[PDB]
């Protein structure tokens, strides 16, 4: 009952979600979700082989309801922390943990050889019931400890200027104007690294960094 076709699709939506996932890893390997991202991945690729050998016109006994429910579940996994990324990164750290937990019961669960369809598509639910219910948790006050999501966005903003400084300073400005921007990097470093650093302190710096990397492009070539 599970098609060729199909079978390609599935594939498909499961590499997409594996490349999302990659990609946020990326921005926030410190992130309470990403404790398991190597079980999750290695699952992946165990379900697109299964899949494959179903895409490729060759029978597998492999049961599809379930195939199916380890597709939607790792599709739904990539889809949670994609909002959870670009939506919750200034809600208090217990949305983090709670969504966090969720997301490592679904990657234990989709790993899990004795999976039942029931407990997959539960575990989809509870992806679901927990997004939506720590999307209403209140957020950070300026005044409290940047959790690692603040961070990643001041980390964001460093790598930021610094590509942006090679391509755009070095190549065409002058050593002060170059070292000048150096040292506003350096400060927002220093708070980057700063383990009680408040929220206020790391958007001021992201601040700072935007108001040097402009005077700087602005100031005159050679």
């Amino acid at each position: 009952e599970l098609t060729p076709s199909e079978a390609q699709s599935a594939i498909d939506d499961i590499n997409a979600a594996v490349e999302t996932l990659k990609e946020i890893q990326s921005e926030e390997p410190k992130a309470d979700w990403s404790k398991e991202f190597d079980k999750l991945f290695a699952t992946a690729t165990e379900l697109t082989q299964s899949l494959a050998v179903v895409a490729g016109g060759y029978q597998t006994l492999a049961n599809p309801d379930l195939i199916m429910a380890r597709t939607h579940l790792i599709v739904e996994i990539g889809l949670t922390v994609d909002k959870s990324a670009n939506n919750l990164r200034y809600k208090i750290q217990k949305a983090h943990v709670e969504l966090g937990f969720s997301v490592t019961r679904a990657i234990m669960r989709v790993a899990n050889i004795g999976a039942t369809v029931y407990q997959l598509n539960d575990s989809i639910s509870d992806l679901r019931a927990t997004y939506e219910r720590v999307s209403t948790y209140r957020d950070l006050k300026s005044t409290d400890t940047a959790t690692i999501y603040v961070k990643d966005l001041l980390n964001k903003a460093i790598w930021n200027t610094r590509v942006a400084r090679d391509k755009e300073i070095l190549t065409h400005k002058n050593f002060r104007t170059y070292q000048t921007l150096n040292k506003e990097i350096t400060k927002a470093v220093r708070v980057w690294f700063k383990a009680k650093a408040t929220v206020a302190e790391c958007d001021a710096a992201i601040a700072k960094l935007n108001t040097a990397y402009a005077t700087a492009y602005s100031a005159p070539s050679v």
